């Protein structure tokens, strides 16, 4: 059904931070069925693309246009996510809910596109050991950074949308499908 996530090694918190959020995103979207649900088709290819791009900011130059892509295919993701999630505010009912949700989602956009421009300087940066360890260290925590905020961000978003959905007028079939996994 599902593509598999990568193996946790010890340490992975600490040793690969993008790696962990990109983690948390993926068990909290793992939690449902994707048919029918494009909001957990998306944080599951987001989840996925994070674990990629972790694995890519530990190479060399090579590696550099790969990491710009892959920031390009987050964000992709990332717009599809709020604009499904705009879409079921917009059904929802409870006027509480439909306010939490449009602001926790709404940031998404933001986020994603500082993603692009942190990935684009981690990219440029990649196997030049020409550059200073205070530079090279400070650009990959402020992505890291980033990368933490676009998936706590999507996460709670993907909570907020499920409860969302049970607060409507009409049957489940006019909204995203929420069935467990």
């Amino acid at each position: 059904k599902d593509e598999e996530f990568p193996e946790q090694k010890a340490g992975e918190a600490i040793n690969q931070p993008m790696m962990m959020a990109a983690r948390q995103l993926h068990d909290e979207a793992r939690k449902w069925s994707s048919k029918g649900n494009d909001i957990i088709a998306a944080a599951k290819r987001m989840a996925l693309l994070m674990a990629e791009m972790s694995r890519l900011v530990r190479g060399g130059s090579g590696n550099k246009r790969a990491l710009i892509q892959c920031a390009k295919d987050i964000a992709k993701a990332s717009d599809e996510v709020t604009r499904l999630a705009k879409e079921v505010a917009k059904q929802c009912t409870d006027k509480r809910i439909r306010t939490n949700l449009l602001q926790v989602c709404e940031r998404i956009p933001t986020i994603s596109t500082q993603l692009k421009i942190l990935s684009t300087v981690k990219a440029t940066m990649l196997g030049r050991t020409n550059i200073s360890d205070e530079e090279s260290e400070q650009a990959t925590e402020m992505l890291v950074h980033n990368a933490q905020n676009l998936m706590q961000s999507v996460k709670e978003t993907v909570r907020e949308a499920e409860a969302a959905s049970i607060k409507i007028r009409t049957d489940a079939g006019f909204t995203l499908r929420w069935v467990r996994k």
